[PDB]
Order: C-alpha cells, then sequence, then structure tokens
C-alpha cells in the first residue's frame, strides 16, 4: 500500500465523474495491456479577468461593459496504473465563468491549456482516452448549466512545455491542421452522444450571432482576443473596430472553436450554476508556472516512461504534503 498514490488523492465530484467515464470505456474495450485511470482535480480557486486599458476606454468607462469578469479556474490531471506504479499522462487547465458572471462571458468555459505525455498503455487507446476525458468534461459542465465551451487549437513552439517539463524528444508536436482535425474528431464524437449541439469556427459563430460590437466577444484570461483588440485599438489610434475584428477572425477562424452545449430557448431559463465541489487552494497547481518551476528545480523530466513515473511520484508527494 502506498500512502502517496494518485488514488488516495482527495476526490472531487468532477474527478470521479471523469474517471468513471474513462474506466467504463476501458472495461468495455477489455484490453489486457491497460490499467486503471485516476482523475483528480488538484486546484480550484476563484479569480477575475481585468479588461485592459484600450478596451476599458472604449467600452468599460462608458458603462457598456463590466470592468471585470469572475471565473473559477481549475487544474486536473489523469493517471494510469502501469504494473503498480502511477503515471501522469494528461493535464488540463480550465476557466469557468459562472451564471453570476456579467455577459458576454456568462455560462462559458475556456480550456486554457492542454498537455500530455505520450506513455499511455496501450498506444492504440491513447487518443480515445484523451477523448473520453475531454468529452466527459463537456458532459459535466453542460449538466450543471454552462451553455458554451471554447478551445484555442494552439500547438506550442519547439521547447515550450505547456504543463509537463521536458517532453520526450520523440513526441511530435502536431501541426495546426492535425490538431484541428483531432479536435473535430473529438467534437464529432460528442455530437453523436448528443452532448454537443454543434460547433463552428469563431468567425462563422460570430456571424450567426449577428455580433456587431467587440464588447459582445467573450473576454478570457490569457486568450488571443483581448490582446488582439488592444493592438487593434492602437492601430485605430495611429490613424471600424468591428471590421478589424471580423477580419482577424476570418484569417484565423480555423484555430478557434466555439462549442455550443445548450442552444435555443433551453438556454434562456436556466437555474443558477452551483459547483458541488469546494475550492481547492493549491499553490503548486495555481497556473502552470509553479509546477514547471518545481520540475526544473528537482530535475524532474517527463521525457521517458521511467523518468515520467519518477516525476509522477514526486508530484504526488508534493501534492499530498501540501494538501496536508
Ligand atoms: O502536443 C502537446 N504537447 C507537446 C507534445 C510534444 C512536445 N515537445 N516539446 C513540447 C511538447 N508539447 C499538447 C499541445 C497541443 C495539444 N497537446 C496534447 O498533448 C494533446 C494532443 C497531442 C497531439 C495531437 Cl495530434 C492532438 C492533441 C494530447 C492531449 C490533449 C491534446
Amino acid at each position: 500500500e502506498n500512502k502517496f498514490s494518485a488514488k488516495r488523492l482527495p476526490s472531487t465530484r468532477l474527478g470521479t465523474f471523469l474517471e468513471n467515464r474513462v474506466n467504463d470505456f476501458l472495461r468495455r474495450q477489455n484490453h489486457p495491456e491497460s490499467g486503471e485511470v485516476t482523475v483528480r482535480v488538484v486546484h480550484a480557486s476563484d479569480k477575475t479577468v481585468e479588461v485592459k486599458p484600450g478596451m476599458k476606454a472604449r467600452f468599460v468607462d462608458s458603462g457598456e461593459m463590466a470592468e471585470s469578469f469572475p471565473y473559477r479556474t481549475k487544474a486536473l490531471f489523469a493517471f494510469e496504473e502501469i504494473d503498480g506504479v502511477d503515471l501522469c499522462f494528461f493535464g488540463m487547465h480550465v476557466q469557468e465563468y459562472g451564471s453570476d458572471c456579467p455577459p458576454p462571458n456568462q455560462r462559458r468555459v475556456y480550456i486554457s491549456y492542454l498537455d500530455s505525455v505520450h506513455f499511455f498503455r496501450p498506444k492504440c487507446l491513447r487518443t480515445a482516452v484523451y477523448h473520453e476525458i475531454l468529452i466527459g468534461y463537456l458532459e459535466y459542465v453542460k449538466k450543471l448549466g454552462y451553455t458554451t465551451g471554447h478551445i484555442w487549437a494552439c500547438p506550442p513552439s519547439e521547447g515550450d512545455d505547456y504543463i509537463f517539463h521536458c517532453h520526450p524528444p520523440d513526441q511530435k508536436i502536431p501541426k495546426p491542421k492535425r490538431l484541428q482535425e483531432w479536435f473535430k474528431k473529438m467534437l464529432d464524437k460528442a455530437v453523436s452522444e448528443r452532448i454537443v449541439h454543434d460547433y463552428k469556427d469563431i468567425f462563422k459563430q460570430a456571424t450567426e450571432d449577428r455580433l456587431t460590437s467587440a464588447k459582445e466577444l467573450p473576454y478570457f484570461e490569457g486568450d488571443f482576443w483581448p490582446n488582439v483588440l488592444e493592438e487593434s485599438i492602437k492601430e485605430l489610434e495611429q490613424e471600424d473596430l468591428s471590421q478589424k475584428l471580423y477580419a482577424t477572425m476570418e484569417k484565423h477562424k480555423e484555430v478557434f472553436f466555439v462549442i455550443r452545449l445548450i442552444a435555443g430557448p433551453a438556454a434562456n431559463s436556466l437555474p443558477p450554476i452551483v459547483d458541488p465541489d469546494p475550492l481547492i487552494p493549491c499553490d503548486l497547481m495555481d497556473g502552470r508556472d509553479a509546477f514547471l518551476t518545481l520540475a526544473r528545480d528537482k530535475h524532474l523530466e517527463f521525457s521517458s516512461l521511467r523518468r515520467a513515473q519518477w516525476s509522477t511520484m514526486c508530484m504526488l508527494v508534493e501534492l499530498h504534503t501540501q494538501s496536508q
């Protein structure tokens, strides 16, 4: 028995939900080479995103658009048991803008960052397991009353680690098209299960929505669009803001997914969003810097199966001894 295992991490309703979904899938496949997956929310805290000077001037100060949007941020990780030792192979960071959030951020979630380490066993279920987690998250927030999800299909630069320090040298970074097709395959799956109603690139979605002002575009921490509007307001300063937006959306439409989970009249009468889970203050999983620093300091790589398993044990040790 191992008092610092992933299974013994404090459970959450979300974590349970997700891992039950994955293990159900795994049991159905009945593959002799696979192991039990464990999913753990390891951080959850409330924050707000502050509207930046340019946009504040044109829209906030004149009472058209709230100064700040609050959201709950969360970090979660998934683990496979491979002959009795844990392996961390997947991490996700989300932003959840609840029902008492001012529009246009209301009832939306944003996937900040996705990362993995390609050591899941067997190789031929890795993509499927990533899909079951991602679809599982969508199913859950929908259940609770979030209407729309958002993804930015941004492949990193060579050497830029998103969550896991030092990737294997032979884990290819996907080209943008490949990453976009991969997300489409995942969302298609969720449409068949009637989880997602539909999904569209950001340009087509803003068109259908008859969006006319930049204040109507959701404002997410760390996202492309806040900074695009800023550079866009400096470019009008140096000489319409809506025409600039719609063009930047067109050029880059294929990278920005808008996923609709509840549409039509069903979205207009929803009860408030209440999170059955408590906050989880954990400085190590507060954004992606604290975990990446810890890995540099302790020379924890994630570049081979046995290295990543060693690194998993350390992260689990930290994680338990800070939750204690
Ligand atoms: O590649 C990644 N991260 C890496 C990989 C190798 C690396 N070398 N150096 C840095 C680096 N980062 C991250 C960043 C974007 C998507 N990632 C994924 O993991 C996921 C993915 C991987 C391949 C495909 Cl086709 C589609 C999706 C797997 C889990 C969910 C998304």
